[PDB]
Order: structure tokens, then sequence, then C-alpha cells
């Protein structure tokens, strides 16, 4: 099989895993076994991984035309969704952990989950606005438009890495923090390689698809799977 076909096979394996983890996490949440904020963010992350695998299949099937651009856009948006859900968890866990350090005697702050969610949702909205702007100018159909979208993803990956770093510095024994940090490192590395690949040749579809699969693999293996495994024990 060609490279793009191998990438779709891998993404479909990840989507299969994601559907199964969604079922396990839902039962765990109904049984009082997982925190609601973490559950809701992992659920969003898994749904982005399912969408990524769908867009990748469409990209393989539509190398040209409007369906090609729509598959590329859907694929990039699902990558943004995975990073924003990672950012949401790291930010929320950090804010809660910081309050414990600065003032352990204070009551639960209701603003913290709302603050983490609002910040992560802003990135999703900003990306949708950027896509619309490039689509209106026509720049979306040129290589410079795709670079601008990948540069946005790289900046989001850097912000996600910073959030994961701050969270991991609070508790070095926190395994979820360690998984978010390593995933954020791999995701940033994958996007920096994709930006390099897009300058070296015209294989733009392969560059983005490769980054997309690496991003979903990192999230599944390093962030989601260990939480699910702990619930199984
Ligand atoms: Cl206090
Ligand atoms: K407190
Ligand atoms: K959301
Ligand atoms: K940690």
């Amino acid at each position: 099989m060609g490279k793009m076909e191998e990438l779709v096979k891998r993404a479909e394996e990840l989507a299969k895993e994601a559907k199964e983890m969604l079922e396990i996490l839902k039962k765990a949440h109904e049984e009082g076994k997982i925190d609601s904020f973490l559950y809701e963010a992992l659920k969003e992350m898994l749904e982005s991984i399912k969408e990524l695998a769908e867009a990748l299949k469409e990209l393989l099937e539509h190398p040209t035309g409007e369906k090609h651009l729509e598959a590329l856009i859907k694929l990039l948006k699902s990558m943004v969704g995975i990073l924003a859900s990672m950012y949401e968890i790291a930010r929320y866990r950090y804010l809660v952990g910081q309050q414990k350090q600065q003032d352990p005697n204070a009551p639960v702050d209701p603003r913290l989950p709302e603050e983490a969610r609002e910040e992560a949702e802003k990135y999703v909205k900003e990306f949708e606005e950027l896509v619309k702007k490039l689509k209106d100018s026509g720049k979306l159909r040129e290589v410079e438009g795709l670079r601008e979208l990948l540069e946005f993803l790289r900046e989001l990956a850097e912000k996600t890495l910073e959030a994961a770093e701050e969270y991991a510095k609070l508790d070095p024994d926190d395994e979820l923090a360690k998984g978010l940090l390593e995933a954020a490192r791999r995701i940033l590395e994958a996007l920096e390689r994709a930006l390099r690949a897009m300058e070296e040749t015209d294989e733009w579809d392969l560059a983005i698809a490769e980054a997309a699969v690496e991003i979903a693999e990192a999230a599944i293996e390093l962030v989601i799977k260990p939480v699910v495994e702990k619930l199984k024990e």
C-alpha cells in the first residue's frame, strides 16, 4: 500500500480504539469513577480523533477539487481540537493545583473550570475565523494559506506545551501531567516537521496527514490510554 493508504489504515485503527475508549469512559463516569471535567475533555479529544480519521479517509479519496480542500480543513480542525482539549486539561489541573499551593484553605473556585474551557474554546474559534479569512481571500488554495494554518497549529502546540510544562512542574508524580507533557512535545515536533516537509516538496497532503496521525497517536497512547488503563484496574 502507498503511504497515504497506510496512514488511513493507522487512523482507522485509532478511531476503532477511540470508540472503545469512549464507551469505557462513559461507563466509568456514570459509575462515579472519573472526574467530570477530565471526562468531558477526554470525550472531546476522542471525538476529535474520530473526526480526524474520517477526514483522512476523505483526503485519500479526494486529491483534487473542493472535497480535497474540505477534507484538509476538517483534518486541520480535528488536530486543533485534540490540542485544545489537551490544553484545557493541563490548564484546569494547573489552576486547581496552584490554588492548593497559594491558598489551601479556600473553598472550591467555580470560575476555574469555566476559565480553562473558555481559553481552549477561544483557540477553536480563532482557527475557524482564520480558515474563513483565508477561504475568502483565496489564500486557502495556495501553499501560503496552508502554511498559515500550520503555523497557527504550531503556536497552539507551543501554548499547549507551556501549559503541560507548568502542570507537570506542580506535581512530578502526576502521571496524567507526564503524559500530557510528552504528548505535547511530540505534537509540536510533528508540526515542526510538517512545516519543513511543506517547504521541501509539493507533497502537502502527505505532510499534513502524517502530522495528523502522529498527533492522534500521541494523544491516544500518552494521554487517554493510561487513564483508561487505570480505570480498568
Ligand atoms: Cl488560604
Ligand atoms: K483551596
Ligand atoms: K469545548
Ligand atoms: K507530572
